[PDB]
């Protein structure tokens, strides 16, 4: 394990994300509202799977080596498995905060799916040219999406409760910051023009991952907005 | 990308896919009404999915070479890729139009789930006379599938507005007669019994999914079913 | 296929899976009542998917081999593949009996998504003291959905009607006892500490499938619980 000298990194994102699925477990115990417990449900289980998905890169199962540039190079591919399942549980945190209509969140699901699924062929592509094509079809998949969380929310939050609107505003702003970060450090690390290396790739995505899940999670969980309006 | 006959269908295929694309999301912008924003949302992203899975085939990521019949056999693999998500969203905007009760679209799912996935397993399978086991098991369960949408979607139809039972007729009757030619084209392709050759295969599937994906898309939204009934 | 002494245990599960699926498949033709549809689509659904996995097991399809404690292993992939579709639907028919909330619904799949998908990453794992890091990852997923049926549903099936709550407790009490077994076959089978022989855990397997598959659904389908109360 310590072979590699990015599992530091991989230790820390699996500890945090560890503590920060207990943290979210034990604070949903005393949870009976029907709302707050759909939002406690979908917070918990994205570092749960960020931990199994982090422990799957520290002990090697979630690394492969891809032929490119006429190298083998390391690409961790169980980052992909992880964003597959957690980045739809964002945004449905975020589509049921505004009570988005469904054919909004089938939009959103469906672009952050080719989103994900585009970059994991991309991190997979063995001709150089070609994975950058992909970097750009996915990063339109996500412009699509941020563009959704602006102009399509943003002016439904305000329709809603006062407390559901400040929360939503602070969460969106937390994602489009966080989540535009990720094509980026991709773009100059490892998987693309290879000027970052893959150690300090691995904590830049450590810091994105908390910040964007446990972060995330702390603001969501502690607002009044997650509970129903009651007497 | 040339070195392959077929290879002219595949980016004619990739063209048309993202065209398509295109179309239905610039027509789909001046939208407010929640139900026409639902068939909005699942029918654009039929098409932008199988964009994606057709470039993979063109660029030769969605290729594999499998061993039977003592050859090495180039399967699409991204054919199942697409198909697995595409099909029951394909689905679920015929189930939508009839207002399907929430058991009908489980077994529709379910079952096109494992048509799918069954058709997989065939492609992929090495001992010859096993991949028509599969082909038999994934026929089947198309044929409950399309009797399903026969002798239990269409007289409920009946009982339905009068726009939404004549578009829906329309588009069972489009959806029955592409969606059976698959397993043929299959049967006597690269897949099965070797007798059409394969780059006439992929242009068959390539009029077959633009068929089924973009004409079907455009006889839906431009009808006025997919709008609520309002004043 | 015959060349496997396990075969015979995989050649009679794939056979009571066809006729248990076929069974109830008859059996749900005689339905209109949309609740029932509901728990004949996902009842139905879960053996048909058994089927074709037992039979890619039987084939050989769904077997590969894992290198650990020197020596190679076969292992059958197929068993998540079924369980990672048909372990949710179980729960989802024990759910929709007591009519739980959303959110918990939620934290059920997706702690039985981790489950599965960490036995997974466990069976495939290549050092072999880290095969057991996965099974505890997984046990405790486990533990959690046993925790939920008990301490969220038992009381919620009481405040329902009498037919519900009788069938209910049968059905979780079938389920806790059943799906404990898996764990410790898998801990001391091929798949973990290899003290049983694979055929002797093909042969335990296939008895705790077809009893928490085939016999489940005929207690659930036999229920006058599945029916909406109506005059
Ligand atoms: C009911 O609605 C609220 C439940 O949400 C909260 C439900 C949670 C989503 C349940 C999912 C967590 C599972 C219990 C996962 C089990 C293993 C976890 C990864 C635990 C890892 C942390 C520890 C090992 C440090
Ligand atoms: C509604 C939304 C969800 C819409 C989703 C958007 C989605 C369509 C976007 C594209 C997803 C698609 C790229 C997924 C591809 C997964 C693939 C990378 C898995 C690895 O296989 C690739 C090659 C080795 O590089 O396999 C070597 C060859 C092997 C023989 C491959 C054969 C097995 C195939 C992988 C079977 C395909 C199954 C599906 C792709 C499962 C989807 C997995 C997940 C990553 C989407
Ligand atoms: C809101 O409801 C309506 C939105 O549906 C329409 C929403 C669409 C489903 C959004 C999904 C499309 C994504 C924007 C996909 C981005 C890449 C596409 C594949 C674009 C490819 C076509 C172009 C490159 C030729
Ligand atoms: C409700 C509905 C959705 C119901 C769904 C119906 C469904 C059950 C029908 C059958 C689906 C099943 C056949 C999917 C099989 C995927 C498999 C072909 C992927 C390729 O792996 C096959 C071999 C190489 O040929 O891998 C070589 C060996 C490797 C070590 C394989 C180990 C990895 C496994 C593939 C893990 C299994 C994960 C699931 C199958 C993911 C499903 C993918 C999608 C295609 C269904
Ligand atoms: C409507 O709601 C009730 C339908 O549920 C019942 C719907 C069923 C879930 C339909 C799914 C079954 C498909 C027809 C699967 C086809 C192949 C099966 C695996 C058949 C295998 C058994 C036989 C070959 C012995
Ligand atoms: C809401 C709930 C659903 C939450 C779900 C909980 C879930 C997060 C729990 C963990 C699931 C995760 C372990 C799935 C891993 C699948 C993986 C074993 C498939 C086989 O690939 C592993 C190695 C060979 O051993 O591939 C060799 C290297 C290859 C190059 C691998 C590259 C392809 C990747 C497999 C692409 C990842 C796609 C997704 C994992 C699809 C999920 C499949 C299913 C098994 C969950
Ligand atoms: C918890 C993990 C999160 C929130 C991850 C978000 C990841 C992204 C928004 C990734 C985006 C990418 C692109 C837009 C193109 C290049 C490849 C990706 C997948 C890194
Ligand atoms: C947009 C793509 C569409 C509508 C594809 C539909 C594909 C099918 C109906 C495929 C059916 C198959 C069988 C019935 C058995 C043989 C294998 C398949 C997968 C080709
Ligand atoms: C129809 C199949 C069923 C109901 C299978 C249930 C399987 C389980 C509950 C498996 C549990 C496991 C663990 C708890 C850890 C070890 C690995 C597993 C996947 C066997
Ligand atoms: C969105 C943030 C991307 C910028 C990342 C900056 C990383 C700076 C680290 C120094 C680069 C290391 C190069 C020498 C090894
Ligand atoms: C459902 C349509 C299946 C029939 C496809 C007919 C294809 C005819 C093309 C000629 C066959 C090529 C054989 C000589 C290369
Ligand atoms: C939950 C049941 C686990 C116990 C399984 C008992 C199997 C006993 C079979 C005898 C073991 C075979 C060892 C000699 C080959
Ligand atoms: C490819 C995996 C996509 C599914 C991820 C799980 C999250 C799905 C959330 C569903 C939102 C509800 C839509 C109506
Ligand atoms: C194996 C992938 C199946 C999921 C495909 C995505 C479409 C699902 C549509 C869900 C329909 C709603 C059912 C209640
Ligand atoms: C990884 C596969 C998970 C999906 C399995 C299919 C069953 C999903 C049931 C959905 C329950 C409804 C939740 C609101
Ligand atoms: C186009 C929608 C406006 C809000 C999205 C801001 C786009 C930020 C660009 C992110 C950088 C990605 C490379
Ligand atoms: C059995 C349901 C009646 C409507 C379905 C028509 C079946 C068409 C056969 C398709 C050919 C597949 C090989
Ligand atoms: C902790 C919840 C109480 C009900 C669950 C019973 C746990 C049974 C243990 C199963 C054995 C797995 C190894
Ligand atoms: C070796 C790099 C070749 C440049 C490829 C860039 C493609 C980016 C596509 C953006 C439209
Ligand atoms: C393909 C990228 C699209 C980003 C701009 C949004 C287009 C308008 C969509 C309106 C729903
Ligand atoms: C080499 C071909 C052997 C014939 C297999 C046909 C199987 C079809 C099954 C239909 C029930
Ligand atoms: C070779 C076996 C080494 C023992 C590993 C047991 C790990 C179990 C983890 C339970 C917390
Ligand atoms: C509760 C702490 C969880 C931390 C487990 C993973 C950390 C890796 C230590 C090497
Ligand atoms: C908007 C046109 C999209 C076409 C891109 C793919 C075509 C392949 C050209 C080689
Ligand atoms: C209807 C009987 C289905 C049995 C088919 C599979 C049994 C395997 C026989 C070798
Ligand atoms: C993006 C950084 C989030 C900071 C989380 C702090 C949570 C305290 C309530
Ligand atoms: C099956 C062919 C469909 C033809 C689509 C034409 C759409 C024009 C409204
Ligand atoms: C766990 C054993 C289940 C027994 C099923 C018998 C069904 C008869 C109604
Ligand atoms: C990591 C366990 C958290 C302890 C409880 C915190 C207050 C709910
Ligand atoms: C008004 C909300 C500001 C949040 C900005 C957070 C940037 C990381
Ligand atoms: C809305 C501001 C986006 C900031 C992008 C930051 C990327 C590192
Ligand atoms: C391909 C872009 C379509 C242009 C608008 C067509 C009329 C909505
Ligand atoms: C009355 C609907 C006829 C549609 C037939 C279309 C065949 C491709
Ligand atoms: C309902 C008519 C089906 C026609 C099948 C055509 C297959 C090529
Ligand atoms: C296996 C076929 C079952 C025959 C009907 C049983 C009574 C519904
Ligand atoms: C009162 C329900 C008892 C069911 C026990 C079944 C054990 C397999
Ligand atoms: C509630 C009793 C559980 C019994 C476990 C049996 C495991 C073989």
């Amino acid at each position: 394990i310590t072979g590699r000298p990015e599992w530091i990194w991989l230790a820390l994102g699996t500890a945090l994300m560890g503590l920060g699925t207990l943290y979210f477990l034990v604070k949903g115990m005393g949870v009976s509202d029907p709302d707050a417990k759909k939002f406690y449900a979908i917070t918990t289980l994205v570092p749960a799977i960020a931990f199994t998905m982090y422990l799957s890169m520290l002990l090697g199962y979630g690394l492969t080596m891809v032929p490119f540039g006429g190298e083998q190079n390391p690409i961790y591919w169980a980052r992909y498995a992880d964003w597959l399942f957690t980045t739809p549980l964002l945004l449905l945190d975020l589509a049921l905060l505004v009570d988005a209509d469904q054919g909004t969140i089938l939009a959103l699901v469906g672009a952050d799916g080719i989103m994900i699924g585009t970059g994991l062929v991309g991190a997979l592509t063995k001709v150089y040219s070609y994975r950058f094509v992909w970097w750009a079809i996915s990063t339109a998949a996500m412009l699509y999406i941020l563009y959704v969380l602006f102009f399509g929310f943003t002016s439904k939050a305000e329709s809603m409760r006062p407390e559901v609107a400040s929360t939503f505003k602070v969460l969106r702003n937390v994602t489009v910051v966080l989540w535009s970060a990720y094509p980026v450090v991709w773009l100059i690390g490892s998987e693309g023009a290879g000027i970052v290396p893959l150690n300090i790739e691995t904590l830049l995505f450590m810091v994105l991952d908390v910040s964007a899940k446990v972060g995330f999670g702390l603001i969501l969980l502690r607002s009044r907005a997650i509970f129903g309006e009651a007497e």
